[PDB]
DNA sequence: GTACCCGTGGA
DNA sequence: TCCACGGGTAC
C-alpha cells in the first residue's frame, strides 16, 4: 500500500552559514545576547551593523536582513519577539553557557517538525492543506536503524525519494519498516529513485533535503560519506532517544489555527517560536 | 504591488 | 551537486 511515487515537495529554509558555521553562529548568538533586549528598531540596526563586520562591507542589506529574519530569527531560533521587544531565546542562552554545537543542533532536530512556523502562511496552507504532519529527524534515525538491522545501506538519494519527499511519509501514514521493504524490492528490480523536477536544476530538488541531513549531521547523530549516509553509533545513545517519536504527531499542533482569521495567523507564528526556540 | 522563496552561478 | 547572494514572489 505504500506508494513513493505520490511525491510532495516539503522544504526547508535554505542555509546561508554552513561554510562559516565556526564564526557565524557564535557571531550569531554574541550580537543577539549583547543587543538585547530592545525593540525591533533598534535590533534590525544594531544586528546588521555588527554582521556586516563578518560577512563583509560589500554585503548588501537585503542579504544582512535575510540572515537576521531566516537563519538566526527563523531556522536556527535563536531568538523572539513579545510586545515589539526581542528577547535572546533559551536555545542561544544554552549554546552561550556550555558552547555545545552538536547539543545546539541536537536540539533543532529533536524539534523540528512539519509543519511549522518558519514557512510563510502562503505555504504554511499547503503543508496544513495536505493534511503533512511528521517528526522527520527522529523519522530519518529510525528508518536508518531500521536499514541497519535489515543489512543495508541507504544514500542520500533514498532518504530524499523515499522519505523527505514522499507525501505518504511526510503525512506519518507509512512506517519506515514498510520503506525500507519498498526500498529492498525496488533494488532486486533494478531499480534507483532520484527527486527531480523537469525545468528545475539539483538545488531546487534537494538542497532542502541535503541540508536537513547536514543539521542531523551537525548534531553529531550522522555522517555523510560521500553520497552515503551514515548513523553515528558513538552517539547511538541519543539516536535510540530521539529516533522514539518516529511515530509521534509533532508536538506542535498547526491544525488548530484557522488561517481565514488574523487572530489565529499572528499567534501561529508567536506560539511556533516559543515552542522551537525555547 | 517585507520576508521567506528560490533562480542563479561560482566552486 | 554543495551552498549562499540577493532578486523573485505573494501577507
Amino acid at each position: 500500500n505504500y506508494n513513493p511515487e505520490e511525491q510532495f515537495r516539503c522544504t526547508i529554509i535554505r542555509g546561508k552559514a554552513k561554510n562559516m558555521l565556526d564564526n557565524l553562529l557564535p557571531a550569531y548568538a554574541n550580537i543577539i545576547d549583547d543587543i538585547c533586549p530592545c525593540d525591533k528598531a533598534s535590533f534590525v540596526k544594531d544586528f546588521n551593523n555588527r554582521l556586516i563586520e563578518i560577512l563583509g562591507e560589500e554585503t548588501t542589506k537585503k542579504t544582512l536582513d535575510n540572515h537576521r529574519t531566516e537563519i538566526a530569527g527563523k531556522l536556527f531560533g535563536m531568538f523572539y519577539e513579545d510586545d515589539e521587544v526581542i528577547f535572546p531565546s533559551g536555545r542561544t542562552n544554552k549554546y552561550i553557557e556550555d558552547s555545545d554545537q552538536p547539543a545546539f543542533f541536537k536540539d533543532i532536530c529533536f524539534k523540528f517538525q512539519f509543519p511549522n512556523g518558519m514557512d510563510k502562511l502562503d505555504k504554511v496552507i499547503e503543508k496544513v492543506g495536505a493534511k503533512i504532519q511528521i517528526r522527520q529527524f527522529p523519522y530519518i534515525l529510525q528508518v536508518l536503524l531500521t536499514a541497519d538491522n535489515n543489512n543495508i545501506q541507504l544514500s542520500k538519494d533514498d532518504i530524499a525519494y523515499y522519505v523527505l519527499n514522499s507525501l505518504q511519509v511526510l503525512q506519518g501514514k507509512i512506517k519506515p519498516i514498510e520503506v525500507i521493504e519498498k526500498i529492498i524490492e525496488d533494488r532486486s528490480n533494478d531499480i534507483t529513485k532520484k527527486v527531480r523536477h523537469p525545468g528545475k536544476e539539483t538545488s531546487y530538488s534537494m538542497q532542502h533535503i541535503r541540508e536537513q541531513l547536514n543539521y542531523l549531521e551537525l548534531a553529531n547523530l550522522i555522517r555523510i560519506d560521500g553520497n552515503l549516509v551514515k548513523l553515528n553509533y558513538r552517539e547511538a545513545e541519543n539516536i535510540n532517544y530521539i529516533a522514539q517519536f518516529w511515530g509521534n504527531k509533532p508536538e506542535f499542533n498547526a491544525y488548530k489555527y484557522d488561517f481565514t482569521s488574523e487572530d489565529d495567523k499572528k499567534s501561529f507564528f508567536k506560539d511556533w517560536q516559543q515552542y522551537y526556540s525555547n
